């Protein structure tokens, strides 16, 4: 694999530690930094494809301070390491549910929203569509801060680890008409704001995909969480919206969410 002297880090200069989740935590050294860092697992070439290519899409996209970014990768003479920003206190989901009372303030609660809309924001700024936004793919540094995953990466039946359905995200057009935009992407924050608000709530409890079918038919949406203003929860709802151009972008949410943050206790 050819050297970028960009990003290439000697590999004498990354200690491997601890797995967490194939994803190490790492120190990068005269100060160190604790980093994650992505490798095979015996793989497919195609595996090594799509771990390329996430790589090189995250030196495309950029540095935001809301999204996992790149630091280095380990390219020459080994394996491919890709080494990227470690978030200490794992998805956003985890997070949320942890801090369950027996915390959190208001106010902390919508600033976890406004971040992520801020990471989103920018990339669809660099033109960026994720297709699966929600909690699980947000990671929270040892700072509290929001920072948006899986953003460089179907069996509709496939459960996640924790046993919830990743379709329950999905906005219709892309469900049925597999059509995907920044639209679909704001649909699906609409669901992960739902999350944020119910403490890491699951969508839809026992609702398996084809009931899942009929309920979006129907034009229905998900009640409002106990721990929700009607501004944040109409906020929820304009994201549902049927009409994909009627929904609000994400410019408009980050506004929004700013000025919410604020006037929030
Ligand atoms: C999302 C997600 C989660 C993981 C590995 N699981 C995990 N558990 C606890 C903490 C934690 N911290 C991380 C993970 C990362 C990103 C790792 C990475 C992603 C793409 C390319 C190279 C490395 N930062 N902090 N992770 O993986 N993804």
């Amino acid at each position: 694999l050819p050297e970028d002297p960009r990003w290439e880090l000697p590999r004498d200069r990354l200690v491997l530690g601890k797995p967490l989740g194939q994803v190490v935590l790492a120190e990068a050294i005269n100060r160190v930094t604790k980093v994650a860092v992505k490798m095979l697992k015996d793989a497919t070439e195609k595996d090594l494809s799509d771990l390329i290519s996430e790589m090189e899409m995250m030196k495309m996209i950029g540095k935001h301070k809301n999204i996992i970014n790149l630091l280095g990768a380990c390219t020459q003479d080994g394996p491919l390491y890709v080494i990227v920003e470690y978030a200490s206190k794992g998805n956003l989901r985890e997070y949320l549910q942890a801090r369950r009372p027996p915390q959190l303030s208001s106010k902390d609660l919508v600033s976890c929203a406004y971040q992520v809309a801020r990471g989103m924001e920018y990339l669809a700024s660099k033109k960026c569509i994720h297709r699966d936004l929600a909690a699980r793919n947000v990671l929270v540094t040892e700072d509290n801060v929001m920072k948006i995953a899986d953003f460089g990466l179907i069996d509709y039946y496939k459960k996640t680890t924790n046993g919830r359905l990743p379709v329950k995200w999905m906005a219709p057009e892309a469900l049925f008409d597999r059509i995907y935009t920044h639209q679909s992407d704001v649909w699906s924050f609409g669901v992960l704001l739902w999350e944020i608000f119910t403490l890491g709530g699951s969508p839809y409890p026992g609702v398996p995909v084809e009931e899942l079918f009929k309920l979006l038919k129907e034009g229905h949406r998900m009640d409002k969480p106990s721990n929700c203003t009607n501004e944040l929860y109409m906020m929820m709802r304009d994201c549902w919206h049927a009409v994909p151009s009627q929904r609000p972008t994400f410019k408009q949410l980050v506004e929004d969410l700013d000025r919410i943050v604020a006037l929030t206790s």
